[PDB]
């Protein structure tokens, strides 16, 4: 396992709806909000910090490295070097794995790691005005679905995988809006008991303040999801029912090294033990989750039933059940507050906020289980990438 | 110091000038002439390939996370992960480093490392075309600028962070002239002595094949660049002559663990040391080199003045000529086949560039100096990243 | 004057607000609306029509020659010839006296005459893509302000001519409000007690029928205006108040000669007696109507008293005002339902519209004034367009 | 026969090809070029203007009523009036006409009609920009080809249409090269005699001046065009050897009364006796000039073989063909100098310059033929239009 790596604080932004309550909040801008907060609840220096890693997915017209605006806003003394990553949905976990190599190596005692994403300022571009088209028409491309949510190697979008899921492995309709209904209820009941208060950072719109995750839908039925029509193929099981949201967040977390940790009197609240990643066929890239888990589950010597909690995303319900099946997860101790498909998958981010998520539920008075955590999500291209945690109490 | 990490094999494409020989080429196309050389010049079974890393800035169209994309049409199976990375300038070496830490840390035995880019193709953007414009004009951004050359903070071009160093430190249009001479000569030199031929992996463009650096211009005179026009500022220093090149190309190289080489059979070409990173003021982000070089000195005890050879990226005369006065660099040994001036400057491939080059230029026959190389080069926003390398010969 | 020209029949679709209740049709739609009414007003064969004219400003993307177009898809058979016509606001009542002049040379004996405008579809332009713009930003240009609103002559908008006509010839803010006022006041009245119900052709939507004039502002206070913000000068007297709206429609007319709607068994409406255009000084565009309007007297012998109703478009209050002052207009007999401010402007339509109305008016149990009817209008780049009808009875 | 209808100058640009020459200046700019030669050659004092009507076709992005433009630019009043109309290829020859409708109803004594056209510079277009996409692509439309080149009606090329008429009419590949071939040849020795200097006004770029029609292909051969490869269908007739250039040019005629002339002591160059316009299907719009012409021969008691010289424009050498065959046009008095295959076509302007072409034939010492002249083209959306006149001598 590494040794010398813990988590002493995170926090997340509220996760907007497409178009929705962050639509004129660009990504950076999120970012700093969810760095600002990360940095007062470690109560860590800044002149402490010694790299900032942030993901990214969908980065036209954002300007220069993004991870370095976000650094530089956030009151992070200009010394301190940054860079952006994008494994698209992987990215601000992938994040957190390198910050964690930075530790382990002693190559840097405190790093700030996490992911940021507004998909409703992805902009448009066009691929042949520098020297011209010439005659005849172009393409407007929206960089949200080149640059993100198509599959550049089969040319469909990622609910087309989803549906490859759903024929090859057969997970049914059914069984898909039974996933999609228990997440919302789940997030729906998570949300009124407070228990999503504690991780968010709320940001501020210059006047109005947003605290509330804006994409559960408390009023899903299962029949009203069995009425939807397909999404992505026709006579299709994927719906917008049971597939995730498109949204906009950010999220951030500060690792150090325990003797760091010790030397500033900041209580460590996790330790992270180990990562993987892994490729599957792009086709079926919601399996990605399974080789990244069992690699790490070699790594580690752990397997699933050791944690005591788990966060596999839910880029799709057709995607999320065959993960679960395959690695025989515990439903009552998987995804346990809702996930991407009722509260929303802002690509960048969703890496690094399903950590935040579990590491606040984990943190929770009453949780005396085995103390470690496991995120994971699929990945676009065909991949998957995975994290293992243990608290520290 | 790192102890188990070689470079076991290194390729570039030639670099097209803007708007030229690679003008019909993507990145990703670019990326996979030289992963596919790499790999061959190895002798490494792909299935022995853990990771792939590449550095990219200007990704808006490029597709979904172009590594992975570059990975999977160099012939790597799908199993293998890949992420890409981006610190500007500083993103194909910085990709180097990431790598050499996967596997100084043991999570991998081999790692592909490089970068690529198609300033070239770099498209224009449209910000508000999701929600619409409502009323009034919009602006068509150029994403290389956006993206790329201006720095998001101060809202000018690297250029004026080049003419900053040149006010605050005194550079004169002389000195900056008199590098940008030297360096053409220095690289039309290198070029026709064969120095390039070795390392160059040809591009088929489908029949052309292109084997040549495109952008050198062997007739420049101290006289010729005395009598252009300043390219930032009204009666400035820095022009199109003392000024890096827009340009295209990739490079990557192969990393393992000292382990598999010797089991494989595959001989080292050089260890990787150390890397470090550093940030300076936006505003004059030439000045970057000086503390990731400091850095990089007090983390391995090298200084100057052991190494070789040394490739300081030359992206402005005025930023090369400050960094080499202020770390004291042997100009006998420094930037020794020209640098970003003359060979060009394709921003998410050059950091690796440059490193493939010092490790050709020391695996020269007749070399018997230390066997030590620095690469370093400064980043807009304010960075600087390093790498030390050891030949094993 | 004119002896052989009578009006047979008028039509006009209702004036949709800016991306209001016809943003999701074309100008080309509305046209067809309109004149398909026409002929089915007039009862004429449509193998008697001999051309189309129609006027249009805003066709960028609308695709070829969209006179054309309209009458192909209003039944109008393929033999018949048409064209496009653009005086900018000038462009529906230019398209009128043309067809005048057609029958009264005997060139024809029936011409379908008209203007329409889809001010929300007007597109953006980008203006160097066909050869590139290289390097560099550019201009997302929007085509309604381009290519309509903005004086091509003086680079700024129309409101900013109105502004000048109120600083040159003293049109107080509270005379321009007062203006509105009552515009906003005598369009609502009108709406209401049914005067514009016979004139309006419905739009079908595919279902919703609109059959409403959307931009009316029945609220409007004198106390409200005087609130609001100047929209094109700091300090200024021109806010979207007292100035002409953005508006989508589009009107048509049928012209015969008395020969030809005598052996028709088709009843004219009026005589169109004479027409006249003039021009200005392009920064004080919103005089154009004085001119066109006296040299219109000159060419008739009849002066502004002699006319029973008056239409003069309200571009601006302050525009409308200065030319009513200057001509010696009746307020009690000049745009006694309303203009430009309440009903709304689609500028290529505008001046067929007003003539619509006018007849329409005119046609009323109860009027026994002069029988004399006169439009005229304004138009950017310094022009006015007027026309004298009389009604048959 | 109009009978106090007479043109007293005329004068037109070189023709540009496509991205050539003039692809740095604007239709305005070139319309500018030809109005000033023509008032200079008229001797006519601009203040006996009455109004100016110009053809423009493809108008995105230049502005407002792009013949106020050209007026306000030659020195013209800014009292006269001007408006732009569009009939695509007809456009400039409508021009004509409606100018001496103006003159012979006595509502005008002096006009300038003509056609202008920068087909490199019309620009493109997005349809989706002011209310926003949302999610998915979009088009960047070609306004050259969506508002010019393209049946709306059918939704494709007028190419096309040339096909369909080489289907249907017989009209075959080796027919149609000899028409290219002859018109190349034709306009080749036309330019080398001087036949064109008269009627050219130079164009200075500020310096290069401009004198000559650049799209003449001197070294075209029957066996070089029977080499090309079809142009709009697989297997098809219609090459870019035997269809029409894309180009760019102005043109400008000064009409007057024949009192007025008197008056001013200018000499009439010729007549207008009369004009025609009709409608055909848009499919086979190539027919236009077929019953154009047949209205104008019964509106004036004229047949095809009393024309001393005739222009029937080039736009396919399928459709010329066609033409030529039906009206029992004589090849020894029918584009004479070349047309649209050799000259080229740029569409507004082309009507005006036929007619300028015609006219300065017909003026040649040693005409001493009938002295009727005819010109006559056909339009996108099925239609055609012609014009007849008498020279004076
Ligand atoms: C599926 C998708 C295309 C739908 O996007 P959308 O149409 O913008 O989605 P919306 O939230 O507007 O929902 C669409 C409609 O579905 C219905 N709907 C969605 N969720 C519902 C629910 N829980 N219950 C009932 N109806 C629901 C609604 O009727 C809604 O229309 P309405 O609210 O206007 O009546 C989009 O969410 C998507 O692509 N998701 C996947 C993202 C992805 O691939 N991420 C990366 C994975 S690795
Ligand atoms: C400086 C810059 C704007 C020049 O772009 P450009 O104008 O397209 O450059 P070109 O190579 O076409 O040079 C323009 C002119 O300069 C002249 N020129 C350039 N190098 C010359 C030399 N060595 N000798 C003589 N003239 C030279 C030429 O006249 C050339 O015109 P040409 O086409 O007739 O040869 C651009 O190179 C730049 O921005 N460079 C910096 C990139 C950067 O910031 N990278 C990131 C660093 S962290
Ligand atoms: C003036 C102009 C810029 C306003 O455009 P806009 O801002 O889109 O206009 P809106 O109707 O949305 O008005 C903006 C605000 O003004 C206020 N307003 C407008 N008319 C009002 C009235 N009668 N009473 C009170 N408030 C009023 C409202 O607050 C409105 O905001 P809302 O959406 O909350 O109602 C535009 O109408 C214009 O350019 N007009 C002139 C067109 C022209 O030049 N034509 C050619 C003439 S030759
Ligand atoms: C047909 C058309 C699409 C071709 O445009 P283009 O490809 O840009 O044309 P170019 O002038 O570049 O010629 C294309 C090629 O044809 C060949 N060519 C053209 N004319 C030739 C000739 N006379 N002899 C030999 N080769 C010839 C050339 O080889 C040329 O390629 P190259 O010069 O680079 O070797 C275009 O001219 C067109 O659409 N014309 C019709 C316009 C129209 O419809 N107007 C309205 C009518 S109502």
């Amino acid at each position: 396992h590494m040794k010398n790596v813990v988590i002493v604080s995170a926090a997340r932004t509220p996760i907007g709806s497409f178009n929705g309550q962050f639509k004129d909040v660009t990504a950076v801008q999120l970012g700093i909000v969810a760095v600002k907060a990360a940095i007062e609840r470690a109560k860590v220096p800044v002149d402490q910090i010694d790299e900032v890693i942030m993901g990214h997915v969908l980065t036209a017209g954002c300007g220069e490295n993004t991870a370095r605006q976000v650094a530089l806003h956030s009151g992070i003394p200009q010394e301190v070097p940054a860079f952006t990553i994008n494994k698209l949905s992987g990215s601000g976990l992938r994040a957190v794995s390198l910050g964690a190599q930075q530790i382990e190596l002693g190559d840097a005692d405190c790093v700030i790691v996490g992911g940021m994403e507004s998909m409703s300022n992805a902009p448009y571009v066009i691929a042949k005005a520098r020297r011209g088209y010439r005659m005849g028409n172009g393409v407007l491309e929206d960089t949200m679905l080149r640059d993100g949510l198509v599959c550049t190697e089969n040319g469909y979008h990622m609910g087309v995988t989803a549906e490859n899921i759903a024929s090859r492995f057969g997970v049914t309709r059914q069984q898909q809006d039974e996933c999609a209904y228990n997440s919302q209820m789940r997030a729906a009941k998570a949300q009124a008991e407070g228990k999503f208060d504690a991780q968010i950072a709320p940001v501020t719109i210059h006047d109005i303040v947003i605290t509330k995750d804006e994409h559960i839908r408390p009023e899903t039925t299962l029949e009203g999801l069995a009425k939807l029509k397909p999404a992505f193929t026709k006579d299709g099981t994927v719906t917008a029912g049971n597939a995730s949201g498109i949204n906009d967040a950010a999220c951030a977390l500060v690792l150090m090294s325990k003797k760091k940790a010790e030397e500033l009197g900041i209580k460590p609240i996790a330790e992270i033990l180990d990562w993987a990643s892994a490729g599957v066929e792009p086709a079926i890239m919601g399996t990605g989750p399974i080789p990244a888990c069992h690699k790490l589950f070699k790594k580690t010597g752990l397997k699933m039933e050791d944690f005591e909690l788990v966060e596999l995303n839910e880029a799709f319900a057709a995607q999320a059940v065959y993960c679960c099946q395959q690695l025989g997860a515990d439903m009552s101790k998987t995804n346990i507050y809702g996930s991407g498909i009722s509260l929303g998958h802002p690509v960048g981010c969703s890496g690094a906020r399903i950590l935040t998520t579990l590491l606040y539920a984990l943190a929770e008075p009453g949780r005396n289980g085995s103390r470690y955590g496991l995120a994971s999500l699929c990945i676009g291209g065909g991949q998957g990438t995975a994290v293992a945690i243990k608290m520290c109490l």
